[PDB]
């Protein structure tokens, strides 16, 4: 199914490409042809056309293809530089987290998890679902995006609904829930 195959591509492209004989470039890209061969190690009926279709109809925009290269657009557990086009338009963004993080955040702003990017959402609902990954007691931080831009931070369009930024100073957090 597209769900199973996409789950496997997400794992390969974000977390364990070398286990499959793939070597991503600095931007997280691998050969889509080698990705097909890798995926076929698990799902032998997968075609390059199928993976291109998964990318095209992925509801979150998780993936990006350029010529023969394919990457996950965000969520990597290894070093990548992501030169996504800038979100210049959003005025308020959202960050899902858990209540016990508030103390730390109120001290030092939102810092990345070594990832070098903080994940924000354009929608409260998706920020909430994202925060639910780290526990049940979820709070959603309202983020002033103009405040971020004024301080010099560039907000990038990582996915259809995901936005990434280097850091969120306390000053730019305007509300909770
Ligand atoms: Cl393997
Ligand atoms: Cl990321």
């Amino acid at each position: 199914s597209r769900f199973k195959v996409s789950k496997l591509m997400a794992y390969i492209l974000r977390h364990s490409p070398w286990e499959f004989g793939l070597e991503p470039d600095e931007e997280g890209f691998v050969s889509i042809e080698e990705l097909v061969n890798a995926v076929r190690k698990v799902y032998p009926w997968v075609t390059e056309e199928y993976i291109r279709e998964i990318v095209e109809r992925d509801e979150k925009g998780r993936y990006e293809i350029r010529g023969n290269k394919i990457r996950a657009r965000y969520g990597h557990s290894y070093p990548v530089i992501l030169r996504h086009e800038e979100d210049k338009e959003s005025k308020v963004l959202y960050h899902g987290t858990v209540r016990r993080n508030l103390k730390g955040i109120m001290r030092e702003g939102i810092k990345p998890m070594k990832r070098q990017y903080v994940h924000l959402s354009i929608n409260y609902e998706d920020a909430y679902n994202t925060g639910m990954r780290h526990g049940e007691d979820v709070v959603v931080l309202i983020i002033d995006a103009e405040c971020l831009r004024n301080k010099g931070y560039k907000i990038l369009k990582a996915g259809k609904k995901v936005r990434i930024v280097k850091h969120v100073p306390v000053d730019c957090i305007s509300g909770i829930l």
